[PDB]
């Protein structure tokens, strides 16, 4: 699904480092972050 | 800032729990979720 939402620059900065470090993308980035949250 | 991206189920349904059970909201709870990912 296409989701939108409000994440600054402190949090798509951070889908920068996980992402990229990851191997992840900018969604499977932030799909991630929902599978391993707390 | 509004970010749209690429999230399928059991992750774009799961902020549910994780945001309304949690009083977070869409954004609140994929923000968080970057924020406390493993």
């Amino acid at each position: 699904r296409w989701l939108c939402i409000w994440l600054s620059d402190q949090t798509l900065e951070d889908l920068e480092k996980m992402a990229r470090r990851e191997g992840l993308s900018k969604s499977e980035m932030i799909n991630v972050a929902l599978q391993h949250y707390k």
